[PDB]
């Protein structure tokens, strides 16, 4: 089965679902009005996520993993780019 | 394996812990004073969940999945109901 | 694949990277300064984790299974050990 991971912020609340799929992790997202699919695509078999603020600013970590390979992406707002994370 | 999934709210805290086993996935909640069996039960292979508060008011989001058909268990105080969550799977 | 789970605190943050390989689940820790290996070190294949403050303090939970056994792993500050979490 396909697997996945959630994170939320707020009160709204904002609500974004990463799911692996075959290889390939998307991101569905929530904001108060129904969902759509986010920025976020990478490759992966298994996704983790994590979140914080920073007053009303969202951070968002994912960890995506192949085999032994774990990357993290990150987003503070403006693109996803790799973290540096390493195992 | 069995899959979990687990959150938490406040700092007693409350915990919340989700396992899919053979295609069923129960609840397991923690308020403090010992764990007992909740109100969620869904079939699912896979689960993820996440929580927020609204003052004293815990929200709760489970996403159950089988093969590639993700659903979207809510609480909001009053009751399990399936949400509105759907994936281009 | 490896599994992981993550948590994080605060607004540093603290984050916990959680990896569950070849049976065995390890931490990386990130605190605002590079990351480095975690004192957590448990049996599973399938891993979930939770965190909550209490003040300054965090508290941790891991949900590490094997089989259809599932044990909860505490931290409080003071090292890892094992809580009163059980299934069915
Ligand atoms: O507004 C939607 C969006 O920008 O929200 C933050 C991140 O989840 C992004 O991947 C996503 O596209
Ligand atoms: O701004 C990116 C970064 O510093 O954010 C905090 C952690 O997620 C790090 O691994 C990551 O490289
Ligand atoms: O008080 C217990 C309970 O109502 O808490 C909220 C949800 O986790 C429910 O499934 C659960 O039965
Ligand atoms: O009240 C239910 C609901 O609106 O809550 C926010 C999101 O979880 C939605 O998918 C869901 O339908
Ligand atoms: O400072 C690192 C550390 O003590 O942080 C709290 C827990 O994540 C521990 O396993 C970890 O070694
Ligand atoms: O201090 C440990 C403990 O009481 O913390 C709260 C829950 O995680 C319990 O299962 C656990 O035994």
């Amino acid at each position: 089965s396909v697997q996945t991971a959630a994170t939320s912020w707020g009160t709204v609340p904002s609500i974004r679902v990463y799911t692996a799929n075959n290889g390939k992790i998307t991101e569905r997202c929530w904001d108060g009005k129904g969902w759509y699919t986010g920025a976020f695509n990478e490759p992966g078999d298994n996704v983790s996520v994590t979140s914080w603020l920073v007053g009303s600013a969202i951070h968002i970590r994912v960890y995506a993993s192949t085999g032994t390979t774990t990357t993290e992406w990150c987003w503070d707002g403006k693109g996803w780019y790799k973290g540096a994370y390493t195992s």
